[PDB]
């Protein structure tokens, strides 16, 4: 045959060593030598590649300079391309419907972050509960009356997450890690909204309580946990009629993506006292943080942080790999499909 | 006849309203209106207060006017005296030895903050396995370089704590409750070396593996977790021979007291390395925190908030009242005792 060629957009593995040269054992793979979104397109129209067969990207901060993957680059790929694997949950960058029409076939890296994601969010849970964000700041001014009047001040507010309602937006899988510890680690109690419910062993493991609306979570919550996939739908899925419907001092941790959360409408309701805290790892306009939501006392913010753990990367570089592997040279189908499903080689 | 009198030490209640009320009730409640240590001295020996049969301190800062609690002060109370059940887990400023040599039980707030302090601990875990602490500082900066370079930077060290191992120094109630949240919640394995052996149910539910040294406990640590009582023993316990056994890129948590852990093994074992991170909610110097602490990427750091949660208060007030009822009332024996055991009254 005997080596399908596969194009890798940016590093080499950084961590399954073996794997990866079994993977050059076994494919050509051909760096992309990325520098802009046009020159790589400029590329691809001058055929300096060759034919190629696959598509790697082994993380999801590898490649950001082909961006986007918008239907005027994907009208550039040579026809022999049968599957694009790429690690990540998301792929907010790439048009998979351009990628599907051309007989294509896409994979995700799912899964692999979710221990990873939860914790983070436990951790927001944590944080917003017990001002802890409030607190590690004073501490770091290392002033003698800042630390006693922080000490003092936050034990007015601070609260166990322990027998308060953790309101689940979306009950998927790093949804159901997060409330798992919540629930039995934590002794929060859960309700849930989402577009499906739930199987029988789920909602009597966790002691699951399914709501209608997003109103009606919002209303029983103390502290509610944004987990959902992001897309036009998702858009301001929060936003001021959602905290009209929280409860005084109640609490918002973030860990899907930033714009599923209005910034100004969450602003709006720490500045007006309607929310204690929130915590978010994502942000509306990330890169970006909120200038305003820094300048406040209890809002704790991360460098979205969520699924990045050295395991998870350990998952993203086997699960692409192996991927391209099935699909190329095993004719098993892929293990994490996203969009159209073709057949195996 | 009925009614054994009770002096409050500082302030009544301030959240179990409906307790306090029944306590109110049950018991002639002599507010001691302190003025200074001396000044209590003086009205003890004028049998101001007269006799009485119980003290109930509701805050751990209620009554400090009070201290210290010494002997030359505890020579001057009534003989009438049964009981002290007093808010907090320590009592530095209470000579418990003196109390017992005049028949007085004491009692303390033990438990009411084993939720609150396993959580912040947990916390703290979750923060040195994931460098969250330093990812927050990066986005405070509000600038999205920082943002971009320290999602980067963070990706080459930071860890799941699952399958990773939590050594428990100590394993008394609080580490039990950290040991549970982090063993079923986040999937860590525990080991841990405590001066009494804990029962099979325990070690079986926690799958706990008991070492016999803290050399020991080291080598097989991935995290650190220190909770034991601050004594003569336990100063300076974790120190540089400690360190020195760690793995390489290990961490370590805090939330037991301040000295503790050598401040200064501390900042060289973080500084060669050896440590990866650290997370101290307790400081040797407290409250002044570590100023080279404060300065490295990889410390978290924060001002005693272990136990600093609205219903860890809510328990203070529960304890102290419970126990001056049982034990006076009800003929049963203090739930939370610290020192010399007495037998009850009905
Ligand atoms: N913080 C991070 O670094 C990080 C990392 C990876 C993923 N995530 C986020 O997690 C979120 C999704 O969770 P997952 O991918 O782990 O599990 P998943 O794929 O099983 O999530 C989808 C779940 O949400 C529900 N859902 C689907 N569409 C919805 C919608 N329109 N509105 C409300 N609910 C909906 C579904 O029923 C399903 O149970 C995504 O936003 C993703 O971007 C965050
Ligand atoms: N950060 C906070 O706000 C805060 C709040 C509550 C408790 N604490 C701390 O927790 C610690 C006590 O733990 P606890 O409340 O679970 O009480 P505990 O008595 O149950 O904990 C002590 C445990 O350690 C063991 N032990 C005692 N001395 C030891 C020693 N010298 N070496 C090794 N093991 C020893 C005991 O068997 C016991 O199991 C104290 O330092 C206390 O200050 C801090």
């Amino acid at each position: 045959m005997p080596r399908p060629r596969v194009l890798l957009l940016g590093d080499p593995a950084r961590h399954l060593d073996d794997l990866w040269s079994d993977f050059q054992q076994k494919f050509e793979v051909i760096p992309a030598n990325l520098t802009t979104h046009d020159g790589f397109k400029q590329a691809l129209r001058e055929k300096r590649y060759g034919d190629f067969e696959a598509i790697i990207k082994l993380a999801v901060e590898n490649g950001t300079e082909s961006y986007p993957w918008n239907a005027d680059i994907i009208s550039h790929l040579p026809s022999s391309l049968k599957v694009f694997a790429a690690a990540g949950a998301g792929f907010d960058w790439l048009d998979l419907d351009a990628l599907n029409e051309r007989g294509v076939a896409f994979a995700n890296s799912r899964g692999a972050g979710d221990t990873a994601t939860s914790d983070l969010a436990l951790y927001l849970i944590l944080s917003v509960f017990r001002l802890a964000s409030y607190s590690e700041r004073a501490a770091r001014t290392g002033d003698p009356e800042t630390f006693n009047r922080v000490h003092l001040e936050i034990g007015k507010s601070a609260h166990n997450p322990r027998g308060h309602v953790l309101g689940a937006v979306g009950l998927g899988a790093i949804q159901k890690e997060i409330a798992r510890k919540a629930v039995h680690g934590l002794g929060m109690k859960l309700v849930y909204y989402d577009v499906a419910p739930a199987d029988a062993e789920t909602e009597k493991a966790l002691g699951a309580e399914r709501v209608d609306s997003l109103e009606e979570l919002a209303r029983r919550s103390d502290c509610v946990s944004v987990s959902v996939p992001y897309m036009k739908l998702t858009h301001h899925l929060i936003d001021e009629a959602f905290f009209a419907a929280m409860k005084p001092g109640s609490r918002i941790v973030n860990t899907a993506r930033g714009p599923v959360i209005s910034q100004d409408a969450l602003i709006a309701a720490l500045k007006s006292g309607k929310l204690l805290s929130a915590g978010l790892d994502v942000h509306e306009f990330e890169p970006q943080v909120s200038k305003e939501l820094i300048e406040m006392k209890h809002v704790t913010l991360t460098t979205h942080i969520g699924g990045v753990a050295i395991e998870t990367f350990h998952e993203f570089e086997r699960l692409t790999m192996t991927n391209i592997d099935r699909f190329l040279l095993q004719g098993k189908p892929l293990l994490t499909p996203a969009g159209k499903v073709f057949a195996p080689s």
